[PDB]
């Protein structure tokens, strides 16, 4: 029975690498509603913050639909993506018992909502184009400001606040590390995040456990930024046969943006120029210049629990090069 | 006969509740078009003078008739004070007519559309402008939107003449200008104004010395944000206008936040309010740092206003018994 195989699939969902397109495939284009409710089952998040089952399906439910199925890399596949490798992230043993269920849920919970209803362009196109989101948000972190605002509002839909019976101040709590995180998925931050993770790594202090010892709120919501920074630049870590499709997707976005960008008489942003495009140079590139220095050092972090993932995203740069 | 109180337009002091009566209660309107007719504005970026004035007209709209202090007389009046503040002598000459152009125009719209209440009043609350905007200088990056939004209705783009470079870098400066104005900025804005003063660059003859940018634009940030925070540097006439103004404004919110069980805003309880006490506090902690830090800047230019300030101060402390 269809549901027997994606049920089995499902069991994956504590593993690097998990068949993310084929549960799409086997849920009926619902990767995001299907995985996070594993996740929250697994979790045990319904207990603890007395979600109603009927609410969070309803609201995830919502939420899948407002990301762009037309949209090639930036839609619901990629989000229950960044969910499913920020749970396994959270999992790692330097980890253990560091964030409270709350910090953990608003984790999750951003990496849900994280690029709800993007359009598939940057966000230097909505700026350059005189865009009305560009126009809303003041040229600043637009797409990001847009995913939370929509992420926020569709839990007031009908049945569709999940956190109805969380206290108050639990809500404000949350809401501001969301914010938080999903703000730190913006590019033109990851050189000053990378910096920030770098400093924390130097100077890193450890629990008589081996745990990561997390003091205030500022070291707290520095790891989860980077730990949803990371879950979203992940696709190079991943096994190749999914990476390759992750690549496939942002370059048919790319491309788009580079012929609306051509059409416009604008300056083609790079890598979205397919007629000037290399697919396997800009990889080799997007993990020297961007994804390899971020991941290595988030290995330090939590060394050595994430050996094998920066073994794969070698490899991978390996393999990419290769073919050049 | 409201054009001889426009005379005054250069002034310290304008008579800005006055030209909002005269004017039909439009100050903003006819401070601002006596102002680019003044800078000869509307050449040197080729402004249809008839553009400009449907643009004023329809911002001037946008700001709210019941709102007792952030409404178009405050907004007619940040403009004319920054307008003064730009002809300080040591400061002249030091910024484009673009940035001179982005000062003006910033503070123009720079509280646009306010409802009336805080930020963290419109946070609390779940209102949609705190949904829209996470929280973060909510009020403010509500201003420049609409500021920005209403250049794009019929004949209102009095941009239309500038290059394409120019509008973006308008916008940058204008959108760093108003942003700079949220009052949660106010501490990490005067620290960078005092270090700029710490290490001062003066050539000794007046003018001031920057030379990139981020200390160029810190500069207007600080001067708008210091005409925002003028109300206890105007005559006492003005000044105790303003003060009735904003506590109105402020009980009103009060009020509010009582018919609805959260705590009541600092200075917003009218049944446990000293108008007098806060004015004084204000200035203690608020109005006087600024101002001696931007005088200092400006040494002297503005040490009537520092005056004028000092001795405000003085009186609102003798109305405490
Ligand atoms: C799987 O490959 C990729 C997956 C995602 C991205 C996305 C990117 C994006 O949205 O903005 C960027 C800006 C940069 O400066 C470099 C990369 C990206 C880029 C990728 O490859 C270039
Ligand atoms: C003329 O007096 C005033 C004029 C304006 C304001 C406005 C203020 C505002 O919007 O947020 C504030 C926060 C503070 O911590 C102190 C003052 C203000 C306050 C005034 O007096 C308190
Ligand atoms: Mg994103
Ligand atoms: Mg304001
Ligand atoms: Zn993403
Ligand atoms: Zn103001």
């Amino acid at each position: 029975e269809q549901e027997d195989v994606l049920a089995k699939e499902l069991e994956d969902v504590n593993k690097w690498g998990l068949h993310v397109f084929r549960i799409a495939e086997l849920s009926g284009n619902r990767p995001l509603t299907v995985i996070m409710h594993t996740i929250f089952q697994e979790r045990d998040l319904l207990k603890t913050f007395k979600i109603p089952v009927d609410t969070l399906i309803t609201y995830l439910m919502t939420l899948e639909d407002h990301y762009h199925a037309d949209v090639a890399y930036h839609n619901n596949i990629h989000a229950a993506d960044v969910v499913q490798s920020t749970h396994v992230l959270l999992s790692t043993p330097a980890l253990e018992a560091v964030f409270t269920d709350l910090e953990i849920l608003a984790a999750i919970f951003a990496s849900a909502i994280h690029d709800v209803d993007h359009p598939g362009v940057s966000n230097q196109f909505l700026i350059n184009t005189n865009s009305e989101l560009a126009l809303m948000y003041n040229d600043s972190s637009v797409l990001e400001n847009h995913h939370l605002a929509v992420g926020f509002k569709l839990l007031q839909e009908e049945n569709c606040d999940i956190f109805q019976n969380l206290t108050k101040k639990q809500r404000q709590s949350l809401r501001k590390m969301v914010i938080d995180i999903v703000l730190a998925t913006d590019m033109s931050k990851h050189m000053n995040l990378l910096a920030d993770l770098k400093t924390m790594v130097e100077t890193k202090k450890v629990t008589s456990s081996g745990v990561l010892l997390l003091d205030n709120y500022s070291d707290r919501i520095q790891v989860l930024q980077n730990m949803v920074h990371c879950a979203d630049l992940s696709n190079p870590t991943k096994p190749l046969q999914l990476y390759r499709q992750w690549t496939d997707r942002i370059m048919e976005e790319f491309f788009r943006q580079g012929d609306r960008e051509r059409e416009r008489g604008m300056e083609i942003s790079p890598m979205c120029d397919k007629h000037n495009a290399s697919v396997e140079k800009s990889q080799v590139g997007f993990i020297d210049y961007i994804v390899h220095p971020l991941w290595e050092t988030w290995a330090d972090l939590v060394h050595p629990d994430a050996q094998d993932i920066l073994d794969t995203l070698e490899d991978n740069r390996e393999w990419y090069q290769s073919t050049i």
